[PDB]
């Protein structure tokens, strides 16, 4: 039969910034407005290869903590998610790499890749910009970055993909 590759994608930012939602928007394509560890999977394809990305949302309750950072090893691509009508979110992107990196025991932490996430672009009223967000993923390991939206699916897909094609580049 025609094989697959498994990549393991988690999402990592602070409460109510839309991981699940773009999870789930991704998965389903369905958005309506969960409380431990969740993790979805997705068929999809790259240069003519089928492949299947499985997403983990870690964020179950704060008091376990301790019990969700076993579950960073293995990840393949870390997806850094902040809304961009919440600049305490934005903010804290670099605490969220070193948690990441500090839990996961990334060897190489120059090279593993991240993609950047501003999400929640369907509200006019924002507290981080486009630019600021862009200068910052030029400065910190030149990450790709998307402005999406789970709410009317802008850029998640393409997100996900690039993700994905991130991966690959190793
Ligand atoms: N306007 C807007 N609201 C969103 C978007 N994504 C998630 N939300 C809402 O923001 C809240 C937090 O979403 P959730 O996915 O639970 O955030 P999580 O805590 O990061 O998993 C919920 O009320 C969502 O419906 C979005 O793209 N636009």
């Amino acid at each position: 039969a025609g094989k697959s590759s498994l990549f393991k994608v988690i999402l990592l930012g602070d409460g109510g910034v839309g991981k699940s939602s773009l999870m789930n928007r991704y998965v389903t394509n369905k958005f309506d407005t969960t409380i431990g560890v969740e993790f979805l999977n997705k068929d999809l394809e790259v240069d003519g290869h089928f492949v299947t990305m499985q997403i983990w949302d870690t964020a179950g309750q704060e008091r376990f903590r301790s019990l969700r950072t076993p579950f960073y090893r293995g990840s393949d691509c870390c997806l850094l998610t902040f809304s961009v009508d919440d600049s305490q979110s934005f903010q804290n992107l670099s605490n969220w790499k070193k948690e990441f990196i500090y839990y996961a025991d990334v060897k190489e932490p120059e090279s593993f890749p991240f993609v950047i996430l501003g999400n929640k672009i369907d509200i006019s009223e924002r507290q981080v910009s486009t630019e600021e967000a862009q200068a910052w993923c030029r400065d910190n390991g030149d990450y790709p970055y998307f402005e999406t939206s789970a709410k009317d699916a802008t850029n998640v897909a393409a997100a996900f993909e690039e993700a994905v094609r991130r991966v690959l580049a190793t």
